[PDB]
């Protein structure tokens, strides 16, 4: 036929039109309004459009389940299957299980993600109903979440698993009931009695043939060989979005029997090449319990290689002959079929060969040796024999859901009774444009012995045979060839053990003892968590929350995905979609502009440029950006233009159909580039204190160094999106955005469309996540969007793709640092000068305020008498960067504690024992001379250095690193003070409007945006005590301009203080209005005194104010505070390297942080806990680059690695601070957003001790000081562990010289 039949939560859906092209997640939200599943990436990278699949399978005989991403999935693969989304499991008035405990136990903050991870949860239960702790963890590989720092997921949901004051009550979760689920449609198990037929869809410009039988497909194929095969559409589908191919056929053989079959043979066992990789994983697991263990060398292989390979939705449809047929040179399943030369079998009309997979099998990139019309039918995956040996090798950014950097697989067959080679195959991915084989080193080794000589001489191979270009595409090149070396002497040694587990140990040797561990495969601890925090007053009232564990508000609602984002609000049936059009040159004249091709596109209706703003093209914080490029483009993202059109799919056609011609101008791309051109945002901007001569004349050592710290995108997971809604009659317009900033928001677009800010409203219902990320950068789809709404009359919306939004909003400022630094041999510093540089982009933004804040923590946690520190913003043909979650702090404090570190190194002293003895004290003054009063940081240390065992696991540490080569741990213990309050003194102001109306509820707003730090539920807690009522009673719906104007943004962790003040007391002028009421019926309830009110006419309506009192700081006098208090904690974190690959194990992290006394201990531990982990990303995994032309190579999950599940610290223990009150603050709390991030700088720390501990084994001395830039990645960690590998790879650097990157 030609319908389409579906089951999306048992309703049944009739599709008489559908089009190849269109996903199921498009299907889900667009056209059955199921909003629910959210759009996060579009590259099975988030899980955040994670949904259930149920079929009947004909082949296994039964009702199987699993999940997917929908972003992925073709609605035209899904014919006869029952859909469940996280609106199909339960809802607010009946949640289900997995909903109720991921909301209860607070691991839900903005709330974007969750319906992803509920739907991996769900799907996983369906399968097992009594899973393990590993098996939940293994759940969430494909799933990311940017607020939680994922603890509170993982330990609500360890109460489903079969062996796994309080923040939360698991008691009071309700039981699983499996009889209550779903029913599987009762029509699909009737429709599985009728054959499949072959299906045709017919879309726009794609045919989709679904193939019945073998005869059916290799007919197509020989009719038509350019006839594109989709099996899982993991690849086919990013080549469709990302890389814009269109195959106007495609044939799926999903259903075909011979390609899904499993069969056993002599030799081995043969997949059909559209086996599930998560089918190849179960069979494989099965035959490993049961084989003998010299049978199975190659399957185990395998499943080291599948172990890290993507998760569970890219596994349940990616098919085995899907990634043999890419043939991506980084494929990490293609090295390991090669070095076991496993058996493929072709196939076409009339003709079937059998070959093994070998170099001649991949002729060029992305290539076989199929013949145009042949199609893969089966791979045999091969038994091991006696005396073979089997490993494969993965080594990435990050161990989970990551691209090799290098991969590999590696054979050995011993002649029998020997430890002589008969046979010895290497193959890498990541080392060409195609998997390779060491084809010069390998034939040299055959008939040697297994000894020390064939390892020197397979590595003097390897490093002569496996070459790379310093203009490699990756980048990394001493990095990746020092793997391939670091592998092959992982595989040389577990080979040795191996031989001596096949009683050969006399003949092949012992390994050293302090050897052993780097042949351990991966494995991690079970993960152990403590919280504490302080109980409230015993006689505070039930009703009063404030200081409760109250759960975020809108929990319940995130969990079941009914909460609504910006783009899941319904379109009006006239709304339009836009699509910016963005520059493709760093620096460049836009000497013409050619729409012809974008006009053709179905459903064009306008381009928009600077020609068509109405009033003004000047635009941003300091009216230095332009909203549309006039002339000339500064940066690879500038916007030029924007294509309206009815859908987003006409959109994004009709904006590639905008050809641009461009006449290139010279680029200032780096840092030097900026310094060598006087290319700056305004002067320098210096703090000094003492006198600097003095004090490095007294000084007995005197260190000097540069560090460099690498920038960092937000990943909010919901990405920028405004809806404006044009009103006709004055001006008057609607915005719904995904901002932290109404006010410029209303500003901005007021300005450019030329009218007064009262005819422009902004409202903000909550955002998927902003980090300082929506504080600005937001406005440049806002106006966009504002224009076309204005111009066309229509409703107007765009949701920024994931990697629209890396290349245009720009991320946190990289930081260039040079610093001095005079000390005593008893490690006190007597004088400091620290010269810094950031990468401010095209416009100037925040960069200057960001760089103040750097420079008022250099001092970090100590009192340094004689202090310089100087700034200056580097204007660059670079994306702008803006705020992010710090503001300049980490930077600046990692700069400080960067030097404090080589101090201790240098005077041969403890680091903590140099750290605390320079430590200030209370009374003292900064280097910007505000006193510190209330001064919690020594009891933070001493409570940390205690709990945390410091000195008994430094201990373990130093016997650890004597008892191995190969690993080591580090060990550090990081002080903080973050200064609370805006750099900008006027900015410190919030403002509310309460109502009460006659039935005694009461409608708050206030002029803080909710992204997921649970500040409505704050404000409810504050207002519920300054109004003596229950938080039932109050409600906030959402942030508008045009009930609170005029409001800062939601920014500086400032929100809750400024917000907080402003709630309390318009509360109080209520109250003050009551209290005649209240006097005369001293018991009547709440209600008789509001409707006494009401009918004696007293106003039940109220604004509130606050201002923070005695701020402003000059630069000038270096006099006034520029901050109102400060915040304090400690961490301590312990790491394990890997020296021979550069990865590393988090073992174990405990934080003390002061919040005084929390408003609400459960968000703010989530706070401490989100920004950790978000620290951690930025010091240790977050990497972004770009070529030498300013382009950003990085532009989604797959090579932007934030932390995954498996990332966090295996052991990660909080304490808030007790017995702490902040009487300035709103019930004497703190704030908490922004102060903990700077403590994952415990982990870098701790990293870097590990690398001096391998350091000290291979090379001269001794406290040398090597250097370490941020973030520590593999990469980093790996060529700092210099040893006997990474001497013969180092040869390279022919000034100069291309290269793929370069550092900005
Ligand atoms: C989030 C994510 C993570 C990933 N992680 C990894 C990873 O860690 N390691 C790795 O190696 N890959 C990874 N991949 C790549 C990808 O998922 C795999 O290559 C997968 O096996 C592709 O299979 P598919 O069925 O989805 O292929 P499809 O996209 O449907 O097709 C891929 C190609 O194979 C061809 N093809 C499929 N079947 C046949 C057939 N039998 N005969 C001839 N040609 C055929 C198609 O025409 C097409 O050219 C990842 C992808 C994603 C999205
Ligand atoms: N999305 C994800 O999270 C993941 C996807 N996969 C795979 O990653 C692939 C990424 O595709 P592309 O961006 O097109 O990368 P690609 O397929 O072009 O491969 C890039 C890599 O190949 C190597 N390479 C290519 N040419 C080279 C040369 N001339 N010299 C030396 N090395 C060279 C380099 O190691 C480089 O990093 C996907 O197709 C997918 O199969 C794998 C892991 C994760
Ligand atoms: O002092 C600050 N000003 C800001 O505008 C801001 N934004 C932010 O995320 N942190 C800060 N800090
Ligand atoms: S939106 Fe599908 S994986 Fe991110
Ligand atoms: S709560 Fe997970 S991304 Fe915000
Ligand atoms: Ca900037």
């Amino acid at each position: 036929a030609d319908e389409l039949v579906f089951f999306v939560n048992g309703k049944k859906v009739v599709e008489k039109n559908a089009d190849p092209e269109t996903t199921l997640l498009v299907y889900l939200r667009r056209k059955l309004g199921l909003c629910g599943t959210k759009l996060g990436c579009g590259e099975g990278g988030c899980g955040a459009c994670t949904v259930m699949i149920s079929k009947y399978d004909r082949l296994q005989n039964k009702i199987v389940h699993f999940s997917v991403n929908a972003c992925l999935a073709p609605i035209c693969s899904l014919h006869h299957v029952a859909v469940t989304t996280v609106e199909g499991i339960g809802n607010t008035q009946k949640l289900h299980p997995v909903q109720e405990r991921i909301a209860r136990s607070h691991g839900s903050q903005c709330g974007f993600c969750t319906p992803g991870i509920v739907m991996s949860m769900y799907t996983l239960l369906r399968n097992q109903p009594e899973p393990t702790v590993e098996e939940i963890e293994n759940a969430f590989q494909g799933n990311l979440c940017r607020c939680t720092g994922y603890r509170p997921i993982l330990q609500g949901f360890r109460t489903f698993a079969k062996d796994g004051p309080s923040l939360f009550n698991p008691e009071d979760f309700k039981p699983l009931d499996p009889t209550q689920e779903p029913i599987f449609p009762p029509e699909l198990l009737r429709l599985k009695d009728t054959p499949q037929k072959k299906l045709r869809f017919e879309g726009e410009r794609v045919t989709w043939i679904q193939a019945s039988t073998m005869e059916e497909l290799l007919d197509l194929k020989a009719q038509h060989p350019d006839a594109k095969l989709v099996v899982g559409n993991t690849e086919i589908g990013i080549e469709m979005k990302f890389k814009n191919m269109l195959f106007p056929l495609i044939v799926c053989p999903a259903w075909i029997p011979e390609l899904n079959s499993v069969v056993h043979g002599p030799e081995g066992i043969s997949f059909g090449a559209s086996c599930p990789l998560s089918l190849v994983e179960s069979v494989l697991a099965e035959e490993i319990a049961k084989l003998p263990e010299q049978k199975t060398e190659v399957f185990r292989g395998v499943m080291e290689q599948l172990r890290w390979f993507a998760g569970k939705q890219v596994k349940s449809v990616a098919s085995i002959g899907g990634n043999i047929i890419t043939a991506s040179p980084i494929s990490d399943l293609n090295p390991v079929f090669m070095a076991s030369g496993a058996k493929l079998t072709l196939v076409s009309r009339g003709t079937r060969r059998t070959v093994r997979m070998d170099h001649t099998f991949f002729p060029g990139y992305r290539k076989t040796l199929l013949r145009p019309e042949e199609i893969l039918l089966s791979i045999e995956i091969p038994y091991s024999k006696e005396g073979e040996f089997f490993s494969a090798f993965k080594q990435a950014s990050r161990r989970e859901d990551d691209i090799a950097k290098v991969t590999s697989g590696m054979r050995v067959l011993f002649k029998p009774g020997t430890i002589e080679v008969q046979e010895l195959s290497l193959c890498f991915g990541g080392m060409a444009d195609r998997t390779i084989s060491a084809l010069k080193t390998t034939p040299k080794q055959l008939s040697k012995s297994w000894n020390e000589e064939l390892l020197q001489s397979v590595c003097a191979g390897l490093a002569e045979e496996l070459q790379l270009a310093p203009d490699a595409p990756g980048g990394m090149v001493e990095f990746r060839r020092t793997l391939t070396l670091s592998f092959f002497f992982k595989f040389y040694l577990t080979v040795l053990q191996k031989l001596g587990r096949a009683d050969l140990e006399d003949m092949a040797g012992k390994l050293d003892p302090t050897f052993a561990s780097a042949t351990l495969l991966f494995q991690k601890d079970p993960p152990a968590n403590v919280q504490l925090f302080q109980e409230v007053p015993k006689d505070q009232s039930e009703e009063d929350m404030v200081g409760r564990p109250l759960p975020h508000l809108a929990a319940n609602m995130q969990a079941s995905g009914e909460a609504v984002y910006c783009d899941d609000i319904p379109r009006y049936e006239n709304e339009l979609s836009l699509r910016l059009v963005t520059s493709t040159r760093a620096h460049a004249k836009i000497t013409s502009i050619d729409t012809s091709e974008a006009k053709k596109v179905p459903g064009f209706v306008c381009f928009l440029t600077a020609e068509d703003v109405p009033n003004s093209n000047a635009t941003g914080l300091f009216n230095d950006e332009t909203v549309f490029a006039k002339d000339e483009v500064t940066c690879v993202g500038h916007i030029i233009g924007a294509v309206v059109a009815d859908t987003p799919e006409h959109a994004q056609r009709a904006a590639r159909g905008v050809k641009i011609t461009y006449e290139d101008l010279p680029a200032i791309i780096t840092i030097q580039d900026a310094i060598n051109n006087n290319s700056f945002y305004g002067s320098e901007i210096k703090i000094e204190k003492g006198d600097l001569k003095k004090g490095f004349s007294e000084a007995d050592n005197v260190v000097s160094g540069e560090l460099y710290i690498g920038g960092q995108e937000h990943f909010y997971l919901e990405t920028n999106c405004t809806i404006a809604v044009p009103k006709g009659e004055a001006g008057e317009m609607e915005l719904f955005v995904s901002t932290q900033n109404t006010m410029k928001t209303q500003s901005f677009v007021a300005k450019m469309l030329g009218v007064p800010d009262n005819r422009i409203v902004v409202r903000v219902k909550r955002m998927g996540g902003g980090f300082g990320g929506k504080e600005t950068r937001s406005t440049v789809v806002s106006t966009a969007l504002a224009l076309a709404a204005h111009k066309t009359g229509r409703p107007v919306r765009c949701m920024l793709d994931r990697d629209e939004d890396m290349l245009i909003t720009g991320g946190r400022h990289p930081f260039l640092a040079k610093y001095k630094v005079g000390f005593m041999k008893t490690g006190t510093v007597v004088a400091l000068e620290v010269a810094h540089f950031s990468n401010g982009g095209n416009t100037e933004d925040l960069s200057r305020s960001i760089m103040e804040r750097a420079l008022f923590h250099m001092d970090n946690a100590y009192k340094i008498p004689n202090i310089r520190g100087t700034g200056r913003i580097c204007k660059t043909n670079l994306p702008s960067n803006t705020a992010f979650r710090g503001f300049g702090g980490p930077q600046g404090m990692l700069i400080a504690e960067y030097w404090m570190s080589e101090v201790a190194i240098t005077c041969g002293l403890p680091a903590e024992e140099v750290r605390r003895k320079n430590m200030y004290k209370e009374g003292d003054l900064t280097h910007f001379n505000q006193k510190l009063e209330g001064f919690t940081l020594p009891r933070c240390w001493d409570e940390c250095i205690a709990s945390s065992q410091y000195l008994a696991r430094k201990r373990e540490v130093e016997k650890f690193n004597r008892e191995n080569r190969w690993k080591k741990r580090g060990l550090c213990i990081i002080p903080t003070k973050f200064g609370i309050s805006f750099t900008l003194p006027f900015l410190n102001q919030g403002g509310a409007l309460v109502h009460v109306y006659t039935d005694g509820s009461v409608l708050l707003t206030h002029g803080g945006t909710e992204m997921g730090q649970g500040l409505h539920t704050k404000m409810v807690q504050v207002a519920s005590r300054a109004l003596k009522i229950p938080t039932s009673k109050i409600h906030i719906s959402e942030t508008s301009t045009n009930t609170v104007p005029n409001t800062s943004p939601t920014a500086a962790s400032a929100s809750a203080d400024l917000n907080g003040q402003g709630v309390y007391e318009a509360c109080q002028t209520i109250l003050k209005r009551l209290e005649p009421f209240k006097k005369k019926k001293p018991t009547g309830p709440w209600e008789a005194w509001v409707m006494d009110a009401y009918t004696s006419a007293v106003s039940l309506s109220a604004t509130g104010f606050y201002k923070t009192p005695n701020l402003g700081y000059s630069f000038e006098t270096n006099s006034g505070n520029p901050f109102h208090y400060f915040s304090y904690g400690v961490a301590c974190s312990e790491v394990e390297i890997d020296c021979l690959t550069g990865d590393h194990k988090n073992l174990r992290t405990d934080i003390v942080m002061d919040v005084g006394s929390s408003l609400n201990p459960a968000i703010d531990i989530g706070q401490v806990e989100g920004a950790f982990v978000q620290g951690l990303g930025l010091f240790t995994m977050e990497e972004l680059h770009y070529s030498p032309e300013g382009s950003l190579h990085t532009r989604g999950p797959s090579t932007y690695k934030i932390p995954a599940f498996g990332s966090i610290p295996i052991e990660f223990r909080v304490s808030l601070l007790r017995d702490c009150p902040n009487k300035r603050a709103i019930y004497a709390s703190k704030a908490v957003g922004e102060p903990p991030l700077f403590l994952a700088s415990s982990i870098f720390f701790a990293i870097k001790d590990a690398i001096r501990a391998a350091r000290a084994q291979h090379g001269d001395n001794a406290k040398q000081l090597f250097q370490l830039d941020s973030p520590a990645t593999p990469e980093k960690i790996r060529n700092a562990c210099v040893d006997q590998f990474t001497t013969l790879c180092v040869t390279g650097v022919p000034e100069n010289s291309k290269s793929w990157s370069v550092r900005i």
